[PDB]
């Protein structure tokens, strides 16, 4: 990424960084309802059917700020994230056994949620700069999982 897409991507997130569980829900919702499949790996949660149910819940609520909290400090290296990314490829790969496909899916409610909310923080710039940082998240995580043994 430029400098100057970089600058697009954390000008977007610090709007995340408002409320970040209020984000977080959204964006798990958002994953849950589009990607019924992806919900089954959270054990606390994964009998959870309605939307109501879903924003009630304080578990997906912390699991939102996890994740969040996680990819936040990732966009922030602007790309020299190895240090972040081992711990996280770590469980991923060999505890949860996350494949690429779900972070794809994840990737994807992000980017709804972010173009839904904060649409003049996120126009074609903005949303082609997103696009990039999360896909090479998505390829150095990737790189990182078969390293570990892990085809996901
Ligand atoms: C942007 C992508 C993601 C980030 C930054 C992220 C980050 C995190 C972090 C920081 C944790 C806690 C520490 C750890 O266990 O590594 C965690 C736990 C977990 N993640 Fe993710 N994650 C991502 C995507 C996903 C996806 C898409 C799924 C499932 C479909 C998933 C499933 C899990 C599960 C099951 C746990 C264990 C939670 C528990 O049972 O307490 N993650 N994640």
């Amino acid at each position: 990424l430029s400098e100057g897409e970089w600058q697009l991507v954390l000008h977007v997130w610090a709007k995340v960084e408002a409320d970040v569980a209020g984000h977080g829900q959204d964006i798990l919702i958002r994953l849950f309802k589009s990607h019924p499949e992806t919900l089954e790996k959270h054990d606390r949660f994964k009998h959870l059917k309605t939307e109501a149910e879903m924003k009630a819940s304080e578990d997906l609520k912390k699991a939102g700020v996890t994740v969040l909290t996680a990819l936040g400090a990732i966009l922030k290296k602007k790309g020299h994230h190895e240090a972040e990314l081992k711990p996280l490829a770590q469980s991923h790969a060999t505890k949860h056994k996350i494949p690429i496909k779900y972070l794809e899916f994840i990737s994807e409610a992000i980017i709804h949620v972010l173009h839904s909310r904060h649409p003049g923080d996120f126009g074609a710039d903005a949303q082609g700069a997103m696009n990039k940082a999360l896909e090479l998240f998505r390829k150095d995580i990737a790189a990182k999982y078969k390293e570990l043994g892990y085809q996901g």
